[PDB]
């Protein structure tokens, strides 16, 4: 029912494997979204001083869909470099529509970003009118990739193991699978201090390098498991999250775009 976006500024994930070059470099911790110049993007980085190097180089607005970059960690403590969206403005989910980024990356393989790691979408949500003050708050990843570890393949997907929690169901987005976790996170540091919140997780169970997210499928489907993200959506971007070990992610293309049920263009990035 919701038609799938045929405009001709959509660059097919499938093909778009072209290294890209140039941009600025960020070695270290951003403290909070940083808007980028000439974009509708904004980059965080958080990287703990007590381990080694890492960075992140946003390719600019004019390649790779215009919200690529490349990230690199050397036995980080829980490194997180994420670009996309920034919102924050008071509104729900439902506010931005149909939701999709096409991507396409190289990384380094298997066990080179420690016991645990996550590459997808990730964000917060606000719900202050939740009567559990536990759901008040929403971490939420839309897990694609990771990198496995020394006890499980990367062509494996993570589970609760992982990501702690319990299993509240499954569902169907881009071709997939995707197992649904709910995790409560006690006294943990978050966007608003040291405190109780809820984690949500849509598991991807053939993981990819490559491809094109519905992440309004994933937001419906979680609200239709009865978990909620509520009324103040934080941002919306892409992330590489390495728990420790020394590797890379480069990504040819990130593209967001939002559509209507139409399927027409609300918001995209970027004569013979």
């Amino acid at each position: 029912q919701v038609v799938k976006p045929t405009d001709e500024r959509i660059i097919d994930p499938s093909t778009a494997n072209t290294q890209l070059t140039g941009g600025v470099t960020y070695n270290t911790t951003s403290g909070g979204n940083k808007p980028l110049a000439g974009s509708p993007y904004g980059y965080e980085t958080w990287i703990d001083t007590g381990g080694g190097v890492c960075s992140l180089t946003w390719y600019g607005a004019d390649q790779g869909g215009g919200a690529a970059f490349k990230a690199t960690w050397t036995n980080p403590h829980d490194f997180l470099g994420r670009l996309g969206y920034f919102w924050n403005e008071n509104k729900p989910y439902s506010h931005y529509e149909n939701i999709y980024c096409g991507f396409n990356y190289t990384r380094s393989g298997r066990k080179t970003a420690g016991d645990y790691s996550y590459i997808g979408i990730y964000g917060w949500s606000r719900n202050p009118s939740a009567s559990n003050s536990n759901e008040r708050l929403i971490e939420y990843y839309i897990v694609e990739d990771w990198f496995g570890n020394q006890w499980q393949a990367d062509t494996s997907p993570m589970g609760i193991n992982t990501t702690g929690g319990t299993v509240m169901g499954s569902f169907t987005c881009d071709g997939s699978s995707y197992q649904i976790i709910k995790n409560t996170r006690v006294n943990q540091p978050s966007i608003e201090g040291d405190k109780t919140f809820v984690q949500y997780f849509s598991i991807r169970q053939s993981p990819r390098k490559s491809g094109t997210i519905s992440i309004t499928c994933h937001f419906k489907k979680w609200e239709k498991l009865g978990m909620k993200l509520g009324d103040n959506m934080y941002e919306c971007k892409f992330l590489i999250e390495a728990g420790a070990g020394e590797g890379f992610f480069d990504a040819r293309l990130i593209q967001f775009y939002r559509a209507d049920n139409e399927g027409n263009i609300l918001q995209i990035t970027p004569h013979h």
